[PDB]
């Protein structure tokens, strides 16, 4: 895995691989999310510890948290996603803040069950994970670090959805239907692939 | 009286209550090195919303001293104790980043307060210097000595005194000028605040 060794091997470097996907991938998914971190201050707050802006202190808070859940899904990667895992992020996600389970079940068996996995079965993976709505809150940013997890585990194109294309994301969600995942997947498609974006930082 | 309205009134939109706690905490914590302007401050009371730039540890600190602050508030002649100040520092250092004559001097600091037939502004100008001299905690020791000297007066009906930063220094100077047996420094600095309760009059004596 080539582009993982660089990966787990650039942790505390700047302008690293590691932390060039960190800050592009947590602004995104954060604003998505509702975060007003441009990514600026999202840099000054996770390479120095300083706020700046206008935020809600939840905002402050879960953009911090973020950052802890960004390493967690990096150090678990090659762990089966479970409940304890994923209930262990939302936690982590909303620390310091103001029939799921079988259909959860059916979900993670569904996935480890396949040959192979591919951009095809992460959106499906995704579509009716974020359809299930496990958790009362967090569920899109939950979703995504799980995307993103899936993508890293198995060696495919890394797509970091987008905040320059957020609508097309939950647009393209909403049109996805049970059996009907080609919004999302042609979504997911047209992003850039950040291993090869970034290819100068790792190959 | 002063204390029944504060009390009585605190859940309406700027309350008494909040002008209390937003001039008590805006002072206490710049006092501490926080950045939070008087503006900012009253955002992230009044709205939970963060501006400015800040430290992490600035934004829970201020945060914490919101909770503190509540809590000196709710336990209004309860006795301070070890634990009660262990407790109150807690809270503040919460989701953050010889020395052992302490226990017994504080614990004589504290048997010499409740000895007193009357407390007075000279009593609790005295607490607070011995208080910081001894400096039990590693840090939040100015802060939490402001919050007790504000539980001292809330409770005995005394004149509200608070604390202010300016950009001469005052109160700092004062302490420094104080001297075991010598109060009289920080004594006259606080003489010469005015009482909260008379700047905010027509928040309580209205009606």
């Amino acid at each position: 895995n080539s582009f993982l060794d660089k990966l787990i091997e650039t942790k505390e470097l700047k302008n690293s691989l590691y932390n060039v996907l960190k800050h592009n991938f947590l602004y995104h998914a954060n604003k998505i999310a509702g975060s007003t971190f441009t990514t600026e201050a999202l840099a000054l707050l996770l390479d120095k510890n300083v706020v700046t802006g206008r935020h809600t202190l939840d905002d402050v808070q879960e953009t911090v948290n973020s950052s802890y859940v960004f390493d967690t899904v990096i150090d678990s990667l090659k762990e089966k996603i479970t409940h304890n895992f994923l209930r262990n992020l939302h936690s982590s996600l909303i620390f310091n803040t103001t029939e799921v389970e079988p259909k959860l079940d059916e979900l993670i068996e569904w996935y480890y069950s396949q040959s192979e996995v591919s951009i095809k079965v992460i959106a499906e993976f995704h579509y009716r994970f974020e359809l299930i709505h496990p958790f009362q809150d967090g569920n899109g940013r939950i979703g995504r670090f799980v995307m993103l997890k899936q993508m890293l585990e198995n060696n495919l194109p890394i797509k970091i959805v987008s905040w320059d294309s957020e609508d097309l994301y939950r647009n393209s969600l909403n049109s996805c239907s049970l059996g009907n995942y080609v919004p999302l997947i042609e979504y997911l498609s047209s992003l850039e692939d950040f291993r090869e974006v970034y290819k100068m930082l790792w190959k």
